[PDB]
């Protein structure tokens, strides 16, 4: 019973904005389900809900290439560059000023795992999760860092999660002993929520009691890390370089040195990574120069003009390939400005089926169309926010930097056989440069042994029969 009369007022706000039918079925419902329905509803401003879906339901370009002045690659630039941004990224972790956010709150709609993405097992020889190899490139880096400084490292690890993903997530962390790390080096937090909308502007009842919401978007993270107290601890433990990442990246340099070496030297409030676009129907968003101003036309906006548009001089190549592999850079006196601007981040509109009580009956049921729409705020639309001058992209290599994991087993790509087979293959790369000989397919490599392909120098002349797994 949180009052009578203050359930009152709440129903008269509801049903002014045209929503009162999620009162629809008070009357039959326990004190305990009568509690939830006014907490959950008193969490949502019902006029704000209207407005979102009116835009959402309801709604209302100068388009070229990032000029030469923003990137950089990995590719063609100058070697003393990548040694200088390398040895000065390393500087700032040895410093304890690199924070790492870890993007976890996805709910795997492709992969259909029960778990959260970041527990499965792509099958290494490891059986490691996403998670624990995450961890251990990040256990990897520390001690890296140490060598040039004589000092211990830290760099804090910030996992985003949803209310769907964080208990498990906490569990599959505290069972593994955070992978090594110190706990009270590893923050787990939830990102925020929107209600899920009928296509006729209606919000829908996942129960008799409760209302159908989604995860905002990983968007949704700069509001997080103000209210979770995150942006507070950074600010705390000095951090002033911030490495952004998804969880589905097998792949990921975490905290990579040169990208931190590289943005922090060009003094950008932001940088990205890129890949050269796979061809016109990745799905990746891409990264360009929209209305004079940094920007990503995401894959499930953009149109078939700009996907499949050519350049000029090449005919076989896309005039758009910047793919979006959601490797981002932060200063901390970026999310220091969150309060002002947080709240520009528009809201993207998936169709999405969504389950819910039929409105008239209560019967609770799984519906065969979308039914209405999930909104999500978007990590990258800061970047129209940001000047050019103060952004920078950099290219790096797809074999070496991403390997998304998608789809299940049997997809044929983007899924957990071409994980293993990335990372497999890499780790014969590496070998191989430092001597050793693979007979044979790939090698795995422990991150505790090589972050990025040093230290191997032990392997020259012997012969490794693969698979093989390389561990301490
Ligand atoms: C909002 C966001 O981060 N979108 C990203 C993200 O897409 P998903 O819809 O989460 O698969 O990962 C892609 C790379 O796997 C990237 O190209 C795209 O732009
Ligand atoms: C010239 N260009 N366009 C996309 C990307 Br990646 C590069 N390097
Ligand atoms: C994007 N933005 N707006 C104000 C400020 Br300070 C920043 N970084
Ligand atoms: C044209 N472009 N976009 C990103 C990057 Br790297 C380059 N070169």
């Amino acid at each position: 019973g949180p009052s009578a009369e203050e359930f009152q007022q709440l129903r008269k706000k509801y049903t002014d904005a045209g929503q009162g039918h999620v009162f629809a079925f008070v009357d039959e419902l326990q004190t305990g389900e009568r509690s939830q329905l006014f907490h959950q509803l008193s969490s949502f401003d019902p006029v704000r809900i209207n407005e979102l879906a009116d835009k959402a339901l309801n709604p209302p370009a100068s388009l070229e290439p990032l000029p030469d002045i923003a990137t950089a690659s990995i590719l063609d630039s100058d070697p003393k560059d990548l040694e200088q941004w390398y040895e000065e990224g390393l500087k700032l972790v040895a410093g304890n000023k690199v924070a790492v956010v870890l993007m976890a709150g996805g709910q795997g709609t492709r992969l259909g795992s029960s778990a959260p993405k970041g527990c499965f097992d792509i099958g290494l020889p490891s059986h490691k999760s996403l998670f624990q190899i995450q961890a251990e490139r990040i256990a990897k880096l520390q001690l890296l860092a140490q060598r040039i400084s004589g000092k211990e490292a830290v760099i804090p690890w910030y996992v985003m999660t949803s209310g769907p993903t964080r208990k498990p997530t906490e569990e599959f962390f505290e069972q593994h002993k955070y992978f090594g790390l110190n706990k009270s080096d590893v923050i787990i937090f939830e990102q925020g929520v929107l209600p899920c909308i009928s296509n006729e502007g209606k919000i829908l009842m996942e129960s008799k009691f409760k209302v159908a919401v989604a995860p905002d978007g990983n968007g949704g993270i700069y509001q997080a890390l103000l209210t979770s107290g995150v942006r507070e601890d950074m600010r705390k433990r000095g951090i002033e370089h911030i490495h952004t990442y998804c969880v589905d990246n097998c792949l990921v340099k975490v905290a990579d040195p040169v990208f931190i070496g590289f943005a922090a030297s060009k003094q950008v409030d932001i940088a990205t990574k890129v890949v050269r676009k796979r061809n016109a129907t990745e799905s990746v968003g891409l990264i360009l120069q929209k209305n004079g101003k940094p920007d990503v036309v995401e894959y499930s906006e953009i149109d078939k003009e700009t996907a499949e548009a050519k350049d000029p001089k090449q005919p076989d190549v896309l005039k758009f390939r910047a793919a979006n592999i959601v490797n981002h850079y932060y200063s901390f006196k970026f999310f220091e400005s969150i309060e002002l601007w947080a709240h520009k981040l528009p809201h993207h509109v998936a169709r999405k089926k969504i389950p819910c009580i039929k409105e008239g009956t209560g019967e609770f049921f799984k519906p065969e169309k979308p039914n209405g729409i999930k909104l999500e705020q978007f990590v990258f639309d800061v970047f129209p926010m940001t000047p050019l001058e103060k952004f920078a992209c950099i290219e790096v290599r797809r074999e070496d930097e991403f390997s998304p994991l998608k789809n299940a087993r049997g997809t044929g790509e983007d899924d957990p056989d071409t994980s293993k087979r990335d990372i497999m293959s890499q780790g014969q790369r590496w070998i191989e440069k430092a001597g050793g000989i693979v007979i044979t397919v790939g090698v795995e490599v422990s991150p505790l042994i090589s972050y990025g392909g040093e230290g191997l120098e032990f392997l020259k002349g012997r012969e490794i029969k693969a698979p093989a797994f390389i561990e301490k």
